[PDB]
This record gives structure tokens, C-alpha cells and sequence, in this order.
């Protein structure tokens, strides 16, 4: 494909980052400036020079990328990029809880609608959600939308958790069974499993690691065979950063679809006519920004 040396022909003269997921297509992986979890996303968004940001990633990831770039163009190379675990969390879910918890801060994945963060006390991801929750004062915490890490959180630190809202979960990790884990012993007895704390408690319990996408690349020298309790395209990306160690998925069908909206095509197309430009209404950017910002400083 002259489509690769294209994208980098127009990247180059929009003055433009593709920042990337660690769920993306492989061949989207190939030409990213820069890859990593939400908050390596989250973290890289903020020392961005360059006047555009291509997010390859679901579209609050990108929104998060413009609140912390008003100034900047973000494009989101397809709408249809989304999370569905994001979209369960309504913002009357959040007055509920407030209402009934008066005290209890709000702490909302960074993944989440704009409009449900700007409720937020502090966000978090799976790789710190442990580390910011210790550090509040109250001994009971609104968390959502996620209810598996939201049971890793009450784990963690002993505080009372109220998950936001009740079925809040990725289909993607909620996929994993007990079944998969004892499959996985079978196929693989030298192996050790890595597993995502946004599984279900019990195939957690199983787990010889439990860490985020970020985690699991820090603590993958550890052993030289693994088995990976997440999404499909995480294993891609060990195996590409770790060519003399072995990674198995867990499940071959473990993927997202939203992730899988971005390919090397509408990222071409993407640059090609400076398409999907990413808005946040100013109130709600405002207030999701603080949010965002307690998060970054608390990790
Ligand atoms: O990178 C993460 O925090 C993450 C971890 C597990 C599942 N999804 C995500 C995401 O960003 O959509
Ligand atoms: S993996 Fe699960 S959580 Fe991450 S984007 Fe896809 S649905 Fe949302
Ligand atoms: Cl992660
Ligand atoms: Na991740
Ligand atoms: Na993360």
C-alpha cells in the first residue's frame, strides 16, 4: 500500500500526532505516532505540540483528547468508534447516587460520556482507579460505569464502592469464563495468565496477574509465556514489543468492535479532509477537565 507512506505525507504537513490504542488493527498500530492505554493516552494528550490530533480510539477517548486540547483540531477518523461500556452511565445515574450519598465523591471512568464527567470528583483508569481511590477521604465512593473494576476498587481499598450504574461492564472482558481460564491451564501448562481487573471477580481470582493494558506490558519480563485475559489486539501489541517471549489470547472472539471502527483506510481519509472534527460543548468541557486534571495529578 502507497496508503501508508500517504497518511505519513499527510500527517506531516497538517503538522498532525496519530495517537493510538492499544486495541487498534494492527495496521493501525503500525503508523501510530504514539500507542498506549487510556491513561498513557490521557497523559501523552497533554505535552502535544502539534496542531492536530488523529485519535485512533473510541470517541470519548478522543473528546477527552479535545478537553485537554481546546486550542488544537482532534479528528476521530470514524463516529461509529465507540464504547459501549461508556454509554451505559446516564447522568441521572450520577444525581441518584448523589443524592442518596451526599458526601461520597464521584469517580467515573476517564472512558466515559463528557456529560457524566462533568459530574465528576476525579476520574480514573484501570491502571490508577486503586491509587486515586486510597487517596480520597471518604470512606464511601460513587464509581462507575465499570461494576468488575469496580469490585477490583472495593478489593483494593477497602472503601464501600456504589457502582454506577448497576450493570455497568465491557462486554469484551465480561466474555471470560472460569471455563477459558481452565482451557487455558490445558493448552498452555507453562504458561502464566495476565489478566484485566475488568474481568469478572472469579476469573480474576485466577489470575497469576491482575493489571491494566500499561500494567501488563510492565510485568510481562516477569515470565516468558503468557496467556492475556483482554482484548484481542493487546496481544498483538506484546508480541510486537516483546519478540522473544510468547502471549496467547485468552479468547480469539475477545474483541472490540468499537476499537475495530478506525482502520489504515478512514485514517487516510481521516487526514485527507480533516474529518471527524471532535467537539465538547464549553460547559461540560469545563467541568470534565477538572475532573480529568484531578486524575492526572493524583496518579
Ligand atoms: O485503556 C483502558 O483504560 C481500557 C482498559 C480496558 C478496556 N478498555 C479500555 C479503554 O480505554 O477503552
Ligand atoms: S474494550 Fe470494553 S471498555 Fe474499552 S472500549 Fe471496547 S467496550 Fe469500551
Ligand atoms: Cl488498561
Ligand atoms: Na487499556
Ligand atoms: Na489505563
Amino acid at each position: 500500500m502507497d496508503l501508508v507512506e500517504e497518511i505519513l505525507r499527510l500527517k506531516e504537513e497538517r503538522n498532525a500526532i496519530i495517537l493510538a490504542h492499544n486495541y487498534q488493527l494492527p495496521e493501525v498500530q503500525d503508523i501510530a505516532d504514539f500507542i498506549g492505554d487510556s491513561l498513557e493516552l490521557a497523559r501523552r494528550a497533554t505535552r502535544v505540540d502539534a496542531d492536530v490530533i488523529v485519535f485512533a480510539g473510541v470517541d470519548f477517548m478522543a473528546e477527552t483528547a479535545k478537553i485537554l486540547n481546546p486550542d488544537k483540531v482532534v479528528l476521530i477518523p470514524s463516529r461509529e468508534a465507540t464504547c459501549a461500556m461508556a454509554n451505559m452511565l446516564k447522568v441521572e445515574h450520577i444525581l441518584e447516587a448523589k443524592r442518596k450519598y451526599p458526601n461520597a465523591p464521584v469517580v467515573l471512568y476517564v472512558n466515559s460520556t463528557a456529560e457524566a464527567k462533568a459530574y465528576a470528583d476525579v476520574t480514573v483508569t484501570s491502571a490508577n482507579a486503586v491509587e486515586v481511590v486510597k487517596k480520597l477521604d471518604s470512606d464511601v465512593v460513587i464509581f462507575g460505569p465499570d461494576k468488575n473494576l469496580a469490585h477490583y476498587v472495593a478489593k483494593m481499598t477497602g472503601k464501600k464502592i456504589i457502582p454506577v450504574p448497576s450493570k455497568g461492564h465491557c462486554y469484551v472482558h465480561q466474555k471470560f469464563t472460569l471455563d477459558d481460564v481452565e482451557r487455558a491451564k490445558k493448552l498452555h501448562p507453562n504458561a502464566k495468565l495476565m489478566i484485566h481487573p475488568e474481568c469478572i471477580p472469579e476469573v480474576q481470582e485466577k489470575a497469576d496477574i491482575i493489571a491494566s493494558t500499561g500494567g501488563m506490558i510492565k510485568r510481562a519480563c516477569e515470565w516468558d509465556e503468557w496467556v492475556v485475559f483482554t482484548e484481542r489486539e493487546m496481544v498483538y501489541r506484546l508480541r510486537k514489543l516483546y519478540p522473544q517471549k510468547k502471549f496467547y489470547p485468552a479468547r480469539e472472539d475477545a474483541f472490540c468492535i468499537g476499537m475495530k471502527a478506525i482502520t489504515l483506510k478512514n485514517i487516510y481519509e481521516s487526514l485527507k479532509d480533516m474529518k471527524y472534527k471532535v467537539e465538547v460543548p464549553e460547559e461540560i468541557a469545563r467541568k470534565a477537565r477538572k475532573a480529568i486534571e484531578r486524575m492526572l495529578e493524583m496518579s
